[PDB]
């Protein structure tokens, strides 16, 4: 777990190119499923699949569902600060 | 969100092309992360990025690592049952 966070200029269409994993019942964290090519997540390359989102624009996102921290990137315009964890996989 | 099985077929390296995370402190539950080109999990179709790991060959993961969890499908030779929910995310 090496801890961080970035600030990603959203594209004209109001998005920074990720979906959004988790926040359901049992699975409280928070992933980022897909780096989408050709957006400015893809573009930055910070983060990756597999990384873990903790926070959006200084705030926690602990407890919440993917839709209410969809909600909360949206609601930022023109740039947002997505705080993550890098994360290791196990291949298989 | 939709629970499934999928039985497949280890390659020559006694793999089948899935990355996994989750699986950890405060993070229960164990997804897909990456599913790699021209191995069985992708040539199969069934499971992407993303969906839940929720059993192996009848067992489940609850509880375990990664770490864990990788051990349980290298294991089994020949083909490993993986139990599944395929699941959704936001895109932002």
């Amino acid at each position: 777990t090496v801890p961080g966070k970035v600030t990603l200029q959203k594209d004209a269409q109001n998005l920074i190119g990720i979906s959004i994993g988790g926040g359901a019942q049992y699975c409280p964290c928070l992933y980022i499923v897909q780096v989408f090519d050709n957006t400015p997540a893809a573009l930055d390359g910070t983060v990756a699949a597999g990384d873990e989102i903790t926070g959006v624009n200084g705030r926690s996102i602990k407890g919440k569902t993917k839709v209410e921290v969809a909600k909360m990137i949206q609601e930022v315009k023109g740039e947002v600060t997505i705080h993550y964890n890098k994360l290791q996989q196990s291949a298989v």
